[PDB]
């Protein structure tokens, strides 16, 4: 709703975001193709998501800045950093399709699956997260939030790092181990390793842009945001088996992958002896018929209902933490993200 | 010297950087396995290497800082900010080596090819990255170069990662074109590359570290560290085919990966016309029946020779630019670095 009007302006920004990046060197036309590379990398990584994250900078923005104060140099650096929120994801999503071995990603090849690219993508994710700070000297070096934006997206992205070296050691390739799989190195996992950077940082910094930077407002706002993020990855790793690739835009790897997916620690939970075999001798492998049969045994355990029955108990959740923890921010602030994202 | 009698102490300082890394999260149980992840990283890619960058930020600092002003707090902060410059290789090094499909370094097998490592090494070396800025904020937080600091890190590796795609770029895999192996394209691409991170960032730091934040001094410098970055990455060229992976640590994959080396952009300015189709013919690829043809061609032409005669008339331009632009800098500062790298 106020995500869906702000969606189209959000997007239009993008043309000018690439400009400033791709002008700014163009003085030295000595690094003319890698500013080329650049401007492709950014197109192709940037766009075709649901921009949730960075039109939560902008959202938040309006409804924290006083009209008053939302100048259009105000608004511009609003959705600039915006994008910057954006370019993480980016930077964090190209890595990762390399490490999930994935194929597909918002509904095309993966951008290190394009013949032509390959394992070049480190070096193009590395670019990319150098843009976010590139755009906040640019349009927000003389702010006084300036460093506090700079600190919260280095922390942001060392949190989300710690999260994801998390999902690779509880899930190495060719060794399957269902022991490490728990509902406590579950949470742990994710909150490291997306309900930082998806949920927190969006509103942080939009909190820090309007001049709200109190420590104890920061970790109320931090309460509901992490707990939306543990709902948030849950979703997404339901998705990942039960969602159609044709909306979701990608196809799941995580039981090939040997995953701590939310799917596996339930079934795990539920499994009688002889399932937990099952589980044992079909997880983290390759071979279509063995991940079938896994997916065979989620359904068979009903998972795909327990996971509706979670979400409902979970938005309850956080609307009840949003009650709680809001104040003194408007609750629409954390209404109209949670809407965004439910069912 | 200077160099070899600050080594050890500089060496030493290691454990407190790795235990004030693995501390100050350690207060969070639940990431203990990716703190020890980090450690493990953190051990095997930044330790074995020369420490030129490190220890020029250290040696740097020393000769710029008054001896009344070098207190125990203000030394701690040298030697760790040598220790930030020293993970930024460390960093760009894990990723280089998977996208030059490399095999060792530092006399080690490379972290990438380390059995159960592979390519979650993409997500170590962000770690690496990261860390440089946990660091900065711990021990320099509170100093008056604290966000300079933060630029100039930032600021660099942007410039490396432009550099990376520009090195990348023109050297696509089964793609020979000796056609875009020229002069202008190598000085442009080691000056982005190399020249930036490993001269110019840790003089400039120690200059923002010793109050020296003037922007003709810092464009002084540079002039003198770019083109001594220029001369060392020629070096390194030289080193790939021609140096013993006794010393180096390293083996070469410049002529299989297509590189746009110094040795490729001579050659082709001495190549005959039938020598040029031998190395068109025996560029760019894995057979080591071509490999050795390139090298053979390579000495046939006397590049070897070519390599000693351009390292002396180097030097001298090298030290004709400090005698130039050192002031009002002590000149010991370059002729310090000069020392370490020649020959
Ligand atoms: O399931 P993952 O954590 O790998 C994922 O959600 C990406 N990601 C990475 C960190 N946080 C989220 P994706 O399903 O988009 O491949
Ligand atoms: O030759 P490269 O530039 O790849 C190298 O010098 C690394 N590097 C990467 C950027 N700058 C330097 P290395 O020979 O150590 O593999
Ligand atoms: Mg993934
Ligand atoms: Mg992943
Ligand atoms: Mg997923
Ligand atoms: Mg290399
Ligand atoms: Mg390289
Ligand atoms: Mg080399």
């Amino acid at each position: 709703d106020v995500y869906a009007q702000e969606k189209q302006d959000f997007v239009q920004h993008f043309s000018q975001i690439v400009r400033v990046l791709t002008e700014d060197e163009m003085g030295h036309p000595e690094i003319g193709d890698a500013i080329a590379r650049l401007k492709e990398v950014l197109e192709y990584n940037a766009i075709g998501g649901k921009y949730n994250r960075g039109l939560t900078v902008v959202v938040a923005f309006r409804e924290l800045v006083e009209p008053r104060k939302q100048d259009a140099d105000s608004l511009q650096r609003a959705w600039t950093v915006g994008w910057c929120v954006e370019l993480l994801q980016a930077f964090f999503l190209v890595a990762d399709d390399i490490m999930d071995s994935s194929l597909t990603r918002r509904g095309q090849i993966c951008w290190y699956q394009k013949p032509g690219v390959g394992l070049d993508a480190i070096n193009d994710a590395n670019l990319l997260e150098a843009c976010i700070y590139r755009l906040l000297k640019l349009y927000c070096r003389e702010q006084p939030y300036y460093l506090n934006l700079i600190e919260l997206f280095l922390q942001s992205s060392y949190q989300t790092e710690i999260g994801q070296t998390l999902d690779l050691l509880t899930a190495p390739q060719g060794n399957v181990d269902l022991v490490r799989f728990t509902e406590k190195r579950y949470k742990s996992i994710v909150k490291y390793k997306t309900a930082f950077y998806s949920f927190y940082l969006p509103i942080a910094a939009a909190m820090y842009m309007a001049g709200i930077d109190g420590e104890k407002e920061h970790a109320n706002a931090k309460k509901i945001l992490l707990e939306m993020g543990e709902f948030f990855q849950i979703q997404d790793d339901y998705l990942d088996l039960f969602g159609d690739p044709s909306v979701t835009g990608k196809i799941g790897t995580d039981i090939q992958d040997n995953k701590c997916s939310w799917l596996v620690v339930q079934c795990l939970q539920r499994a009688t002896p002889e399932q937990y075999q099952i589980l044992k001798e079909n997880y983290g492998q390759k071979e279509a018929e063995k991940v079938a049969r896994v997916k065979a045994l989620y359904e068979e355990l009903d998972l795909p209902a327990v996971f509706l029955q979670y979400e409902e108990d979970s938005y309850s959740h956080i609307m009840a933490l949003i009650e709680q923890y809001a104040a003194p921010l408007p609750p629409a602030v954390f209404l109209g993200l949670a809407r965004k994202i439910y069912k």
